[PDB]
Parts: C-alpha cells; sequence; structure tokens
C-alpha cells in the first residue's frame, strides 16, 4: 500500500494528506474488485488464544505509551513484561484504569461511523468491571444515565462492564439503546409503537413484562451478568428526560402527541481494547436533530408520520413532484430542534455538527495523520449537498482500540 | 463467493453472481475503502479485451462459438496484427454503448438503458464535421421538449497524438465571469473554460446565463470555436406555483444535460469524443447547480423572499429555501412540457431496474454514494439500498482535461 493518500474537497478545493492509512488493523470487507461501501455488516463460544492475544496487547500498550511520550521508557518496558507475564499464566490481563480511559477515547476516536467526534476527548468513562450480578448492571446503568442526561445539559459517557473470558460468560445488554420505545404487532396487522422493536418488546413480554401497550412505552433493561439468563429491570422513569414535539409556528402539531427521549446510549455494540473484548459497554451522547426527524420518525417502516403530517399542512400529496414529502420533512425537523431547545435538552442540528466534524477531521489529519471517515454514514440523511460533508472526500479504514457489532444475544444465549 | 445486498427498509435480499465477471480496479483494498473517492494500447494488450467483448457480444446474442463468432475473432486478430488496433462492427458498437451505460454504477437513470439512440460518427475527421455531428445530436435528442437519449461517437484513439475531444465538459453549459470586484458573473465552476473561449476569440455578452460555444478538437489539432444555433439550445424560465415573486429571481437553465468530457472503452478500444446525453432529475438543477456554494448559490437570497429567520442554522432556514426551489423546477419544466424526473420517481425506477438486474444479469453494480439524492435521502428508496459497487466493461471513464495535454 501506498505511504501517502490523498483526499480532496470539492466545494473548497483543500487536499488533506493520509499517512494513518497504514496503521489499519481489519478489514473494511472491500477488495480491489469490488466496494463494500454502503453494506451494513460486512464465531461460536469462542476467545482468543495466547498467540493470538501477545502481539494484540503489545501494540495496544505500545500505543498508550507512545501517547504519553513515554515510549520505550522503563515504566513502559515494565508494562509489557508485566501483561506479557499475566498472559502467560493466566491466558488473560487486565487493563489498567488509565489504558481503559484511553482505549474508550480512542475507540470513539476511530469510529468511522460517528460524525460527532470532535468531541472524543471529554467522554466520561465508568469502570463497572467489578460488577458480577444483572443488579449490579442496572445500578451502574441508572447512574450512567443520571449522570449523562444532567438534567438536560447532557454529557457522554460509557460505562463498561467486565470483559469476556470464555465466552460462556459474557456481559450482555440485550436492549440494542439504553431509551427505546415498545412496538406491538396488532392481529390485525397494523403495529402500536415503534415498528422496529417488536421483536425485542415480545422478548420482553415473554420475559415477564407487562406492557403498558401505549404508543411511547420506554422499554424495560434486560440485562445479562456472566453468562447467566437476562434479567428485567424497569428504569426509574424520573431518570427518561423526555421532551414533546411542538412547531413554533404550527400550533396543531402538539396535536400529533408526538414526543423523543433525550438520550441517545448505544448498548449493543462490542468495545475491543488490546485484544480484550468488552461485550457490555452502553455509550451515550447527544442527538443530531434528523436522527429523530428524519430517520424516527420519517422512515416508513418507523413512525412513518409523513402523511399525515402532509394532511395537517394541507398540502398536494398526488403527485410527488410536488415534494409534498420533502416540505413536511422539513417542518418535522425545525419543530424537533425547536422542542430540544425550548426544554433547553442538548442537541445539535446537521449544519452545525457536520461543519464541526469537518473542522475536526482537519484537525486530526494535522495532527494524527488521518481521520477515518464512512461518508455513507456521516452524511446527514436530508439535505445531503447543503451540509460541507457531502462535498468532502473520505477514507475509510479500520482502527483498533474500537467498537464493533457483535451478535443479538437472543441468538446466542444458552438458556440455563 | 455470491453476494447478498439487503434493502433495510423492506428486507429485501438479493444475490449478486455478477460481480464475479470484473477485472477493472474499484480502487478499495482490503484495509482502505475509497467508496467516495471522486476518481480513484498495444497488440498484446489489445487482443485479449478483443477478445473478451466479442466472447460476450455473441453470448449476448446467443450464438457463442458459431461459425460468425469464429471468423469475427480471426478478422480481429489479422487486424490488430497488420495495423496495431481494429474497427468495430456497427453491431458492436451499438451493444457497446448501451452496455457502457448498464455498466455506469453512478447513474441512477439505467432503467432507460436499452432505450439509446446511438450516433456513429466514426468517418469525422475535422471540427466542423464535428460540430455538424453534436448539433445534430442535440436536435434529435432535445425533440421539441420529449427528451430522447442519445450519444454521438467519434473516431476511437490512435496514437494518443491525434485524440478527438470535445472539450466543453458537457455540450451545454453557461459561463462564469470573474469580476473586478471579486465577485462572479454567471456559473463559477466554468470560469476557466470560459476565460479559455474568450482568449481563443469568443465574444461574452456577459451575462448571467451566457451559453457557452462548443470547443472542438479533431485529429489531435488545436481546437476551434462554433456557436450551438440558439434555436436548437432549449431553456426553461424557472418559476414558482405559489411564489410570484419566484420569477423575478431570473432564473433558467437549459433542459439538455449531456456529458462529453468522458471515454467511452469498448473492447480495448478507447472513443475520447463520445457525447451522451439523457433528461434531468429536479435535484441535479435544483440542489447542486443552484444552491452549490462553489456554483450559482442562490440559497441565501430566496430565503430572504421567503422571509425566513436566518440569525442561526436550526431554523433549518436553509432546507426550507431548498424545497421551495426545486419545486420550482419541477413544476417549471412540467409546465414547459420539457422532459424532467423528480428523486422520488427516479429512485423507485431505480430500485425496479436494480431488481431487473438480478433477475436476469445476476448483479447491478451501482455507487450509492452517487446515486442516493443530495437532498431527502432517507427519504428516498435508495438510501436503505446496500448497493455492491465493481467495474465491468465497456465502460465510460474520466480522462484528463485535454487544456493540460494538448500541445498547440
Ligand atoms: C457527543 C455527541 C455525539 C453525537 C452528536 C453523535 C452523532 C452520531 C450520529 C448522528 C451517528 C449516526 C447514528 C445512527 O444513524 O444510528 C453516530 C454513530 C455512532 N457514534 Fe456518535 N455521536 C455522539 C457521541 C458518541 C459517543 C460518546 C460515542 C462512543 C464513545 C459514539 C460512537 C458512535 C458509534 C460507534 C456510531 C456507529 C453506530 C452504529 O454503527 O450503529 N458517539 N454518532
Ligand atoms: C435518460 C435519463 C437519465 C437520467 C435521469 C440520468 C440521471 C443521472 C444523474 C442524476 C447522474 C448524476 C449526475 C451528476 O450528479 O453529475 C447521472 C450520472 C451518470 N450518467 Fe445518467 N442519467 C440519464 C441518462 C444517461 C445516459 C443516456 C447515459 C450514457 C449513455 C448516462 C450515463 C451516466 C454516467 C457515465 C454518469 C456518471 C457521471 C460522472 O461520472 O460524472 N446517463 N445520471
Ligand atoms: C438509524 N439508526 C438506527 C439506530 N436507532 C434507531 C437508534 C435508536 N435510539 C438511539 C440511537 C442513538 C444513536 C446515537 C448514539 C450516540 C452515541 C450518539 C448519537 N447522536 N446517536 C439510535
Ligand atoms: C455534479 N455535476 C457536475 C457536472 N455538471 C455540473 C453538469 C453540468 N451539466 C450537465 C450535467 C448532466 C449530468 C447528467 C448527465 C446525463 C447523461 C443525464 C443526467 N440526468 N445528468 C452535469
Ligand atoms: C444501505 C445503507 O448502508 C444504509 O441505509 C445506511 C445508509 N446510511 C446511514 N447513515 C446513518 N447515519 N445511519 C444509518 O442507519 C444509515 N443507514
Ligand atoms: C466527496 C464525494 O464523493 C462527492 O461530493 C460526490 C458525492 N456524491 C455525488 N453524487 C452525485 N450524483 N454527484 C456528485 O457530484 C457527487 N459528488
Ligand atoms: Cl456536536
Ligand atoms: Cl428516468
Ligand atoms: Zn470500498
Amino acid at each position: 500500500c501506498p505511504r501517502f493518500l490523498k483526499v480532496k474537497n470539492w466545494e473548497t478545493e483543500v487536499v488533506l494528506t493520509d499517512t494513518l492509512h497504514l496503521k489499519s488493523t481489519l478489514e473494511t470487507g472491500c477488495t480491489e474488485y469490488i466496494c463494500m461501501g454502503s453494506i451494513m455488516h460486512p464465531r461460536p463460544e469462542d476467545v482468543a488464544t495466547k498467540d493470538q492475544l501477545f502481539p494484540l496487547a503489545k501494540e495496544f500498550i505500545d500505543q498508550y505509551y507512545s501517547s504519553i511520550k513515554r515510549f520505550g521508557s522503563k515504566a513502559h518496558m515494565e508494562r509489557l513484561e508485566e501483561v506479557n507475564k499475566e498472559i502467560d499464566t493466566t491466558s488473560t490481563y487486565q487493563l489498567k484504569d488509565t489504558e481503559l480511559i484511553y482505549g474508550a477515547k480512542h475507540a470513539w476516536r476511530n469510529a468511522s461511523r460517528c460524525v460527532g467526534r470532535i468531541q472524543w476527548s471529554k467522554l466520561q468513562v465508568f469502570d463497572a468491571r467489578d460488577c458480577t450480578t444483572a443488579h449490579g448492571m442496572f445500578n451502574y446503568i441508572c447512574n450512567h444515565v443520571k449522570y449523562a442526561t444532567n438534567k438536560g445539559n447532557l454529557r457522554s459517557a460509557i460505562t463498561i462492564f467486565p470483559q469476556r473470558t470464555d465466552g460462556k460468560h459474557d456481559f450482555r445488554v440485550w436492549n440494542s439503546q439504553l431509551i427505546r420505545y415498545a412496538g406491538y404487532k396488532q392481529p390485525d396487522g397494523s403495529t402500536l409503537g415503534d415498528p422496529a422493536n417488536v421483536q425485542f418488546t415480545e422478548i420482553c413480554i415473554q420475559q415477564g413484562w407487562k406492557p403498558p401497550r401505549g404508543r411511547f412505552d420506554v422499554l424495560p433493561l434486560l440485562l445479562q451478568a456472566n453468562g447467566n439468563d437476562p434479567e428485567l429491570f424497569q428504569i426509574p422513569p424520573e431518570l427518561v428526560l423526555e421532551v414533546p414535539i411542538r412547531h413554533p409556528k404550527f400550533e396543531w402539531f402538539k396535536d400529533l402527541g408526538l414526543k423523543w427521549y433525550g438520550l441517545p446510549a448505544v448498548s449493543n455494540m462490542l468495545l475491543e481494547i488490546g485484544g480484550l473484548e468488552f461485550s457490555a459497554c452502553p455509550f451515550s451522547g447527544w442527538y443530531m436533530g434528523t436522527e429523530i426527524g428524519v430517520r424516527d420518525y420519517c422512515d416508513n417502516s418507523r413512525y412513518n408520520i409523513l402523511e399525515e403530517v402532509a394532511k395537517k399542512m394541507n398540502l398536494d400529496m398526488r403527485k410527488t413532484s410536488s415534494l409534498w414529502k420533502d416540505q413536511a420533512l422539513v417542518e418535522i425537523n425545525i419543530a424537533v430542534l425547536y422542542s430540544f431547545q425550548s426544554d433547553k435538552v442538548t442537541i445539535v442540528d446537521h449544519h452545525s455538527a457536520t461543519e464541526s466534524f469537518i473542522k475536526h477531521m482537519e484537525n486530526e489529519y494535522r495532527c494524527r495523520g488521518g481521520c477515518p471517515a464512512d461518508w455513507v454514514w456521516i452524511v446527514p440523511p436530508m439535505s445531503g449537498s447543503i451540509t460541507p460533508v457531502f462535498h468532502q472526500e473520505m477514507l475509510n479504514y479500520r482502527l483498533t482500540p474500537s467498537f464493533e457489532y457483535q451478535p443479538d444475544p437472543w441468538n446466542t444465549h444458552v438458556w440455563k
């Protein structure tokens, strides 16, 4: 592979030079003959062997002591020797708190699909590696939610549960996000709530959950500690900050009865650091408007409200070339930003977030020699070309530490 | 491997086998994806390429290994032997042209691929001849508003020293003028080319929408200027169906979108002059030409007339202004009976086309970055459609701008 790769911004003519790609550790899925850049997702109870683990650990440890300007130091070599000893005797090792914090911040930093990474170094890391039970997990998660929510003044946070051992003792949050609304399939084929969540909702209901059967019912947490069967907990409602959607102009918009939750928090991903696998590592930030206004509300397979809004806007909905869909999409997204700003809950519009990302990316090319980015994910789902990211060439590659996808636990769990 | 692509909205899964046919590079490797990068012979090199292309043509007409097939392979060999090149049969030219379109991964309009009027211009020898051939192209494809897809193919490359090139990147473009005060009149994107035209004798009216002349190079010679007769150039004044003040913005655009800077490769042959044209998707004009910062850049003005709050970005004034501009463009072309497709219709058709291609052909190469429209992405079906990108031949490829390679 070539040492220097160049990306261009076609709006500004600015050209950046990437050398960081050379540190690429994993596979994109693409080859020279095919590109899989728009594929969403391109192993049994299986864990890293001693020989696989040594080099991955050294790689990470080197990188860490390089970052604190102590590469090749006595404390660097001693840490190498201590880790290598731990792998030899125990087939694994434990990260120091300093290294855990570095690794988490870097996994976010390396997350090519995140437009919010300007904030990567401000991340509160809760070390939950002493957790042993589902109730314990519940406690840690509640604390995360409250801290991150901060009464509306959101703060990004991640809570890391114990790493994987033999693969039969995994900690998992079964929820894909900490806060989601339930979906219920009706006998008639209609759906109530969020149609996307019918499967998970069914699982909950089976585990003992009593469903309110509403449009915006917060799901319980389904928590798995040390490989045991998962257990249900209801998040205390006072910890779940919500925002009712209203529009600065349309008085009738509040009559749609829409609202959304303040905190975006992903909990189905796997954090890999130095070859160690943290299968439960919920992390949370704050919303970009379009996540709600466009995808949650206007995806056909989600809440699908374009039609209903278009009707209350009295738009001609017979031709598509009237662009009634597009007009209603903008208004919805205006109401979302306005409802969040009015309740003083943190939210960033897609224009501000993308400009910030460009400034971030440029800084990263300057200080780091690169910034992996997934254009398909970074460009917002509305108004794409009037945001600066659309015109920015990006290179995508996988650096470690990283957040990775993992199988859904209900497909793999062995029931006790 | 066989590869699966999934649509996340319909949960439809298609199986791609066609990608196994490709050979040219994508730019990506196992470790680095360049999916968002815009730009990533000899007797011995020529024949296998020739061979393959002939092979797939006789395969496409259900006569693989026939007597016609054999003599053709023999013919091409003897001709590459003695002349260092070969000339395509008429039927091969048309097949190659339609398939270059069919294989164009960045094109959302490909459901139309087999309906393409092919103009064989391989007997052209001078710039005047090229102009005649291009005028006929424009007129046929314009067709008084009822646009029809067309391509005009000039002589193939020989030694790279006697190339045919249309120097305009598109057959119809507006000029761009660099003002003293540092502002830019017209289309800023073409400011350079415009100046090249002036430097060669073009007399600029210096307005906001002056149609550039054609600049045409035949057989490696210095290019020559020609003005397309105005009656061949169909233009549409843009107005809004509700905002009667919109016509006062004074905007117009041309009806014929016609790419002329690309290279058409068939059977190892290179057609460096092959202007091709179709009809517009509304966003091309409404979003890119008008609203790109480096283009006509009209958002702010329109936002003024719409009386929007422009102090903070979170009012989405930019987004609002954008939708109305695109409504106007669709409304104008439609009212003037000029062919145009909206991004909802064009994207639906493309998904349908993908289905067809997987069914009959075993795949459909597609560039998600280019196919998804530049506005309202996720309320179109292609946003949710996984796509595999790969390079099939015959194809349209990029080439150097001739003004960086030509000796006068
Ligand atoms: C602080 C404000 C943040 C903003 C504005 C932000 C923005 C976004 C957005 C808009 C997406 C696309 C989400 C989707 O379409 O589902 C995304 C994805 C992602 N973000 Fe960020 N994010 C933030 C915080 C964080 C934090 C704190 C982390 C990790 C420590 C993180 C890591 C990721 C990852 C791994 C993805 C990929 C998700 C997936 O593959 O499903 N983000 N981000
Ligand atoms: C008939 C209706 C057609 C429609 C609606 C259509 C639509 C589009 C659009 C919207 C683009 C993106 C253009 C841009 O953003 O610059 C595009 C690109 C492209 N089209 Fe089509 N097109 C049509 C016909 C054709 C024809 C007739 C050909 C060739 C025979 C063709 C070949 C291509 C190629 C090679 C590109 C890539 C352009 C580039 O790389 O700059 N298209 N098309
Ligand atoms: C379109 N993506 C599907 C995921 N999805 C429906 C979803 C549901 N609920 C919450 C999120 C949040 C995604 C996210 C995560 C983080 C850390 C920040 C942020 N702004 N968004 C996503
Ligand atoms: C993003 N576009 C850059 C090129 N550009 C400004 C441009 C100028 N003039 C015309 C076109 C047309 C592109 C095109 C080509 C074809 C065959 C069909 C179509 N609908 N659009 C593009
Ligand atoms: C097929 C395509 O990869 C898929 O629809 C992607 C497109 N880009 C996206 N971008 C973001 N931010 N989130 C998404 O879920 C998706 N979905
Ligand atoms: C950087 C990026 O590749 C570039 O802006 C692309 C994105 N997608 C596009 N899509 C279309 N149709 N046309 C374009 O010019 C572009 N530009
Ligand atoms: Cl932000
Ligand atoms: Cl079409
Ligand atoms: Zn790729």
